[PDB]
């Protein structure tokens, strides 16, 4: 029957010479190793300008899957917004100004919330500073900040430095007050764990949660309990009289300064949806909010977008569809948005002929508790589909290296990589058995460095290059490639014409 071409993404799996804290290098990977030694291979740049990001900026699943599916260097939001600030266009943004005019004309308050760090994956604290400076320029009197603590795109216990700098900027600009602090685990969930979302929501709307007069004492107290940045319980900063600094009320305006959509949709829907059934927001939840999303999150969000989206035409999924091929997207919960929405160029709707399989990730708080996650279930489901001779193209993502690597724990991440290697062998061998070809690669690093040189947890991504193995004998792969060269390579193998929009180039010499 069909000789499928499968694009296999080992999420957060990069190549790094240094072996200290390197779960990728330390893991026993007999399958990956044999494919690497027996088939044509190379490495690709997955960071910085090569993927549409600022120089030196590490990649991530959004950036990576967008570039992989697009077959071209995809200009990223971080870069775009940084340039708007650099060129003096940020302050002229009609949406930001409308939000500020709203609060001034109706005598309400402006709330700013988002990830509080310079990680650059979901936000950048300098964008928050630009918004504070703009609010001051426009004469907005009441501005409240609801900080979402990081520890995932930066050090696990770095919140104090960001809070301190924010406090300095607030004093310098003469506007702003920190109202709440919440770990991104609660305020930025993407797994439909509504109990987590509700906690963040109630801290911001009802002033419910651990209370502190001093933001730094809130963090220190959490640390004393072994609860670091990412997991800080939604907390409420209170005034001298004990009342919350600020709760979100009717007719207020909100600017969510996150520019990556996957972790912003849930809390945004909670605030803007007329009909919300995931949980009872309470008869007195805020209504008539002027809600601003820094970038496009979802059509379901009743708000305004500051930096409008632009369609990515002729991405891999569209080309496959146009040529009448059947394609399958598959991954477990954690990377399902990436093999679907992001891979499709920032499009939720499936292309004609595109099927999707979602495998539920395990019900554990952190994945170091179950390194194998649901990889075996993903593999079992895919093997059945391959056996059925249904798909011409397959896009599979194994979330493990990345998801467990974010724990900053060496042994668990090694187990995650080894589990994925076992699954990789079954999938690739099955594909080869069908006369097909596999393109084994990754979207960015993570598991390659889960410990800092001093032995402490390294919970974020790395800037190391990703591997690429094409399981086809008799060919050679050129070096110096980028993520945007993968789609052209896949089309090359499928014998399909490459669209003009794909400025990337096939890796096959
Ligand atoms: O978990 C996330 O949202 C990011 C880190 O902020 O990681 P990844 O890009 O792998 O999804
Ligand atoms: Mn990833
Ligand atoms: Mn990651």
């Amino acid at each position: 029957s069909k000789k499928p071409v499968a694009l296999i993404i080992l999420d957060g799996f990069a190549l790094r010479d240094e072996t200290y804290g390197n779960a990728v290098a330390q893991a026993n990977k007999p399958n990956f190793d044999r494919y690497w030694n027996e088939y044509p291979h190379t490495t690709l740049k997955a960071c910085g300008e090569a993927v549409g990001l600022p120089e030196g900026q590490m990649g991530n699943s959004e950036v990576g899957h967008l570039n992989i599916g697009a077959g071209r260097i995809v200009y990223q939001s971080l870069t775009r917004i940084n340039i708007a600030i650099r060129e003096g266009e940020f302050d002229r943004n009609e949406t930001f100004l409308a939000a500020m005019n709203h609060v001034k004309q109706h005598g309400t308050s402006l709330h700013l919330f988002g990830l509080l760090s310079d990680g650059g994956v979901h936000s950048h604290i300098h964008h928050l500073y630009a918004l504070l400076r703009l609010a001051a320029k426009e004469g907005v009197k009441r501005v409240y900040i609801h900080g979402f603590l990081d520890g995932r795109d930066v050090g696990p216990q770095t919140a104090p430095q960001y809070i301190k700098e924010l406090q300095e900027k607030i004093k310098e600009y003469g506007v702003g007050e920190i109202a709440t602090l919440s770990g991104r685990y609660y305020s930025m969930d993407r797994d439909k764990r509504w109990d987590r979302v509700e906690k963040a929501y109630r801290a911001m709307v009802y002033g419910e949660g651990p209370t502190y007069r001093d933001p730094l004492e809130c963090i220190e107290d959490s640390y004393k309990h072994g609860i670091y940045d990412e997991f800080v319980l939604p907390s409420v900063i209170v005034r001298e009289d004990g009342r919350p600094v600020a709760t979100i009320q009717d007719n207020d305006a909100i600017i969510f300064y996150n520019f990556r959509p996957d972790r912003a949709i849930q809390i945004s829907n909670t605030f803007t949806n007329e009909d919300f059934r995931e949980f009872d927001r309470g008869p007195k939840h805020p209504k008539h909010l002027f809600f601003v999303c820094l970038t496009h999150f979802s059509e379901t969000v009743a708000g305004y977008v500051a930096f409008k989206p632009t369609n990515l035409d002729n991405t891999i999924g569209e080309v496959l569809s146009q040529h009448g091929l059947r394609q399958l997207r598959i991954a477990e919960t954690e990377k399902y948005p990436h093999v679907t929405f992001f891979m499709s160029g920032g499009r939720e709707e499936e292309f004609p002929g595109e099927d999707r399989i979602l495998i539920n990730s395990p019900k554990v708080p952190t994945y170091d508790l179950k390194p194998e996650m649901s990889a075996y279930e993903v593999t079992d489901a895919l093997l059945k589909e391959i056996e059925a001779d249904k798909y011409d193209a397959i896009i599979l993502n194994y979330a493990n290296p990345d998801m467990v690597g974010h724990s900053g724990k060496l042994e668990p991440t090694i187990k995650a990589v080894e589990a994925v290697d076992e699954c990789l062998g079954k999938v690739v061998d099955a594909i080869l058995a069908k006369g097909g070809i596999a393109i084994i690669t990754a979207d960015h690093g993570n598991a390659d460095e889960v410990l800092t040189p001093d032995g402490k947890p390294q919970t974020a991504h790395t800037t190391n290059p990703v591997p690429v193995i094409v399981t086809k004998k008799g060919i050679k792969l050129r070096d110096g490639g980028i993520l945007g060269d993968l789609a052209p390579t896949m089309l090359d193998l499928l014998g399909l014409p490459q669209p003009k929009e794909m400025t990337g180039k096939s890796l096959i010499v």
